[PDB]
C-alpha cells in the first residue's frame, strides 16, 4: 500500500503514498497491463465538490476551518439548488495548475506553479472565443519569450450547451490530399481540414497552412475565424552546418498549445479550456518531421546527406535524426523563441520526481508518454522507476465534436 | 472477452484472445500501472492442477488432446505427484515448454525466432563440474565460430528448495568490475559485487578492462565452485568505425554470445532454477546500453571530444551524435568478424511482423512496450507506435533472488 520507486541509475528509490488519493481507474487489472494504450447528476457531483473544496482548504492551511465549512454548505446548498455550481477564482487558478501538475503523461511539469489563468466564463459568443483566443495567443508567445497560460470558457451545463474549440491545437498546418494520391502539409489534419472547407474556409492548398480556428459557444453551431498572422511566431528551420537544410522549406510554429481536451475540477467539466506551454524540441525534429504517418522528412535529409541507405544496418536513420533534431534546437534558440531539448526537459523532470516525493508524497508518472521518442536510455527518466494512477482535478481526452455534434 | 490493440502509424487494429488465458499477476491494478517497474517449495495440493493446465496445453498443441496418450500421461503424473511429490517432464515436453517460455517472454524482442532453439536436456547432471562441462559445450554449440544458434541447457529441477542447481553469474560471459580506493570503477560497473564474489571464493584477478568472469556454479545446493571458461571457446570483437579511424584506439571489445543464466523457467509447476539461454545480439544492448549507460562503461564524453562536438550545451546534440557513431561501430564491427548480430530497426519490424502472426494463429502475444521498444531512435522504429497488451502466460522465464542472499554455506 506504500510504494517504492528505483532509479536504476542512481539507486535512489522513493516511496510514494499519494497514489492512495487516486479516483479514477487506469484500465489496467491484475491480469493485463494497458500502459502502452494511448486511449484507454446532484448525487455525484458534491462529493466531487467537496473532495476537491477539502485538497484547496488543505493546501491554504485552512482544513477544518468555518471559512471552509461554510464555503462547503455554501456549495452543498448551491448544489441542491441549482444542479450545478460556480468556482471562485481562487479555486479557478488552483484547479488548473493542480490539473497540470497531475497530468502524468507531461514532462515539463516543474513548470506547474507558474501558469496564467484566463478566466473567460463570461465568454457568450464565438467572435468572443476569438478574442479571447487571440489574446491568449499574444500572451503566451510574449515575442519569443514564451509563458505558459490557460483560458478556461464556460463549464458544461446540460452537455447541449457545450464550449468547444474544435481545432485539435490552436496553431496547425493544413493537410491536403493530392489527385497525385500523395498528401500534401500535415498528414494528421486531414480531415479536420476538410471541416474547415466543407464549412466555408478558403483553403490556400499550401504546405505550411496556419489553419483557421473552429469555435462553438453555447452549444452552438461551430464559427470560422483567422488568428491573425502577426500573433502566429514561425521560425525557419537552419542547420547549424548543412548549409542545402534551408533549401528544404522547413519551417515550424513556436506555440504549442493544446485545445482538444476537457478541464475537470471539483466534478465540473470545462469543455474548452486551451493551454500552452513551450515546445521540447523533439516533438517537432523526432515526431512532427520524422514520424512516416506525418511530413516524413528522413528519407530526403539522408540523401542531401550522402548516406548509404541501402541497409538499416548503416543507422543512416539515426544519423539523420540527429541533425534534424539539431537544427530544429538551432533554429528557435537563433531566433530567441522559447524551446527547451531533451536533456534539459528530463532532467528537470527528474527534480521535479523528487521534489513531488519530498513534498507531496508522489509524482504520478507515464513512463511511456515521459521517455523522449529519443536517446532514450541517454536521458535520466528512462532508469526511473514511475507509477502511473489518476489524479483529480484532470486534464482528460474527450470525442472530436463533429461525432457528437447535433447540427 | 476481446481487447483491441492498434497501430497508431498504420490504423492496423487487432484482436487479443489470449489474454483469457493469463494466470499469473501483472502488479497493476485499476488504480495503479506498475508497468515501469522493473521487479516484481510447491505442495502437491497446487502442483496437478498446473501440470495438467501444462498437459492439456502440450496435447492440444500435437494435436492429440483427449486421446489415450493424453488422458494416459494426466494420469501417470497425478500418480508420480501424489507419489513422488513432484514429477518429471518427457523430452517432449521439456523442449515444448522451453520454447513456450521464450515464446511468452513479454519483454523479448527477439521472439520470431522462437520456435528454433537448440534444447540441452542437463537434468543428469549431478556436480559443478559436470555443469562446467554442460555450459561450456552450450557456448561452443551457440558460437559456432560466429554462426550464433539459439540454445539453452536445463539443469534438474527444484525439489525442495535445499538443493538447488544455480549459475551464479547473471551471464554466462560477462567482465569483471573492480572498484578502485578512489573510488573509481576498472572495466563493467555493473559487476563489481560479483567479481569480488569471485575473488573471495579464490579467482585471480588479471584486474583489466575487460576481464571474462570465472563461472560460479552451484549443483544440488551446496557451495558454488569456480571455473574458467576456456579462452578459445569467448568469441570476442575488436570494436572499430567504418569512417573514424582513432575508434580502434578506445580499445574497446564486446563478447559475441549473449547468454542470460540467473532467471528460472517454470513448466508445469516445475521450477528449473538454472536454465541458462543464449541468442544473438541486438546492437543496442552493447552499443547504447553497455556502452553509454552513466553506471556502466560510459564512453560518451570520450568519443565526444574524439569527434570534437561541441559539448559545453547539451543542446548541441553532442550525446546523441556520439550516441549513433557508437551504435554504427558496433554492428560495423561484428558485420565485419562475420558474427551475428542484428539493428535495432531490422529487429523491431521482424517483431511487428511476429507480432501479426502470433495475433492471427494464437489470438495474441504478450509484449512489454516499456522493454521491447529500442533505447535509441525509439519513435522511428515501427515498435514505439504499436500498442501492446501485457500479461503472465507460462511456460515462462522468471527473476530468482540472487543466490548470495539466499544461500546456505556449507563451509
Ligand atoms: C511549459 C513547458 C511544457 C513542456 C516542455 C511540456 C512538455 C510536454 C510533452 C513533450 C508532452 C508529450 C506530448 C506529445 O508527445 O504529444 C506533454 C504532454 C502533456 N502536457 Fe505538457 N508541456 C509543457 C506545458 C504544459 C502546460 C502549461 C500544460 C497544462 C496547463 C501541460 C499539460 C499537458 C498534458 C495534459 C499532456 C498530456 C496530453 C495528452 O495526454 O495527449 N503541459 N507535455
Ligand atoms: C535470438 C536472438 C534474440 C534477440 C535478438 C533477443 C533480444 C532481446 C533483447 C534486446 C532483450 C532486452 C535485454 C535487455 O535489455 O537487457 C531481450 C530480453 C529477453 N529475452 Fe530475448 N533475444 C533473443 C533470444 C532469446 C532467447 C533464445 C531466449 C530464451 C530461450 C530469450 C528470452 C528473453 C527473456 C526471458 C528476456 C527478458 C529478460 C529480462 O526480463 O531481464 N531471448 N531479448
Ligand atoms: C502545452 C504543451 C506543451 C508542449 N511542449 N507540448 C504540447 C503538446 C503539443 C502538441 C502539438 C500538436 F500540434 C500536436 C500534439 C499531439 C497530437 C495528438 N497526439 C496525441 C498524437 C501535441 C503541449
Ligand atoms: C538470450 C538473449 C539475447 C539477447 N539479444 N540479449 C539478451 C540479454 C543479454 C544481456 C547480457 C548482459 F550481460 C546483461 C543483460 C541485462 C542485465 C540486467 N539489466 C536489468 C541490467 C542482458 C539475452
Ligand atoms: C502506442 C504508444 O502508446 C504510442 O506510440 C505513444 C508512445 N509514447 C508516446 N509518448 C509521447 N510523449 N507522445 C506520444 O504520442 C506517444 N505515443
Ligand atoms: C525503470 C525502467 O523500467 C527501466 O529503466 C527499464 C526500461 N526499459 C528497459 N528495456 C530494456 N530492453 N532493458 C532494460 O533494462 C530496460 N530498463
Ligand atoms: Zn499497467
Amino acid at each position: 500500500r506504500f510504494l517504492k520507486v528505483k532509479n536504476w541509475e542512481t539507486d535512489v528509490v522513493l516511496t510514494d503514498t499519494l497514489h492512495l488519493k487516486s479516483t479514477l481507474e487506469t484500465g489496467c487489472t491484475e491480469h493485463i497491463c494497458m500502459g502502452s494504450i494511448m486511449l484507454p447528476t446532484k448525487d455525484q457531483l458534491f462529493p466531487l465538490a467537496k473532495e476537491f473544496l477539502d485538497q484547496y482548504y488543505s493546501s491554504i492551511k485552512r482544513f477544518g476551518s468555518k471559512a471552509h465549512m461554510d464555503r462547503l454548505e455554501e456549495v452543498n446548498k448551491e448544489i441542491e439548488s441549482t444542479s450545478t455550481y460556480q468556482l471562485k477564482d481562487t479555486e479557478l487558478i488552483y484547479g488548473a495548475k493542480h490539473a497540470w501538475r497531475n497530468a502524468s503523461r507531461c514532462v515539463g511539469r516543474i513548470q506547474w506553479s507558474k501558469l496564467q489563468v484566463f478566466d473567460a466564463r463570461d465568454c457568450t459568443t464565438a467572435h468572443g472565443m476569438f478574442n479571447y483566443i487571440c489574446n491568449h495567443v499574444k500572451y503566451a508567445t510574449n515575442k519569443g519569450n514564451l509563458r505558459s497560460a490557460i483560458t478556461i470558457f464556460p463549464q458544461r451545463t446540460d452537455g447541449k450547451h457545450d464550449f468547444r474549440v474544435w481545432n485539435s491545437q490552436l496553431i496547425r498546418y493544413a493537410g491536403y490530399k493530392q489527385p497525385d494520391g500523395s498528401t500534401l502539409g500535415d498528414p494528421a489534419n486531414v480531415q479536420f481540414t476538410e471541416i474547415c472547407i466543407q464549412q466555408g474556409w478558403k483553403a490556400p492548398r499550401g504546405r505550411f497552412d496556419v489553419l483557421p480556428l473552429l469555435l462553438q459557444a453555447n452549444g452552438n453551431d461551430p464559427e470560422l475565424f483567422q488568428i491573425p498572422p502577426e500573433l502566429v511566431l514561425e521560425v525557419p528551420i537552419r542547420h547549424p552546418k548543412f548549409d542545402w537544410f534551408k533549401d528544404l522549406g522547413l519551417k515550424w510554429y513556436g506555440l504549442p498549445a493544446v485545445s482538444n481536451m476537457l478541464l475537470e475540477i471539483g466534478g465540473l467539466e470545462f469543455s474548452a479550456c486551451p493551454f500552452s506551454g513551450w515546445y521540447m524540441g523533439t516533438e517537432i525534429g523526432v515526431r512532427d518531421y520524422c514520424d512516416n504517418s506525418r511530413y516524413n522528412i528522413l528519407e530526403e535529409v539522408a540523401k542531401k546527406m550522402d548516406l548509404d541507405m541501402r541497409k538499416t544496418s548503416s543507422l543512416w536513420k539515426d544519423q539523420a535524426l540527429v541533425e534534424i533534431n539539431i537544427a530544429v534546437l538551432y533554429s528557435f534558440q537563433s531566433d530567441k523563441v522559447t524551446i527547451v531539448d531533451h536533456h534539459s526537459a528530463t532532467e528537470s523532470f527528474i527534480k521535479h520526481m523528487e521534489n513531488e516525493y519530498r513534498c507531496r508524497g508522489g509524482c504520478p508518472a507515464d513512463w511511456v508518454w515521459i521517455v523522449p521518442p529519443m536517446s532514450g536510455s541517454i536521458t535520466p527518466v528512462f532508469h526511473q522507476e514511475m507509477l502511473n494512477y489518476r489524479l483529480t482535478p484532470s486534464f482528460e481526452y474527450q470525442p472530436d465534436p463533429w461525432n457528437t455534434h447535433v447540427w
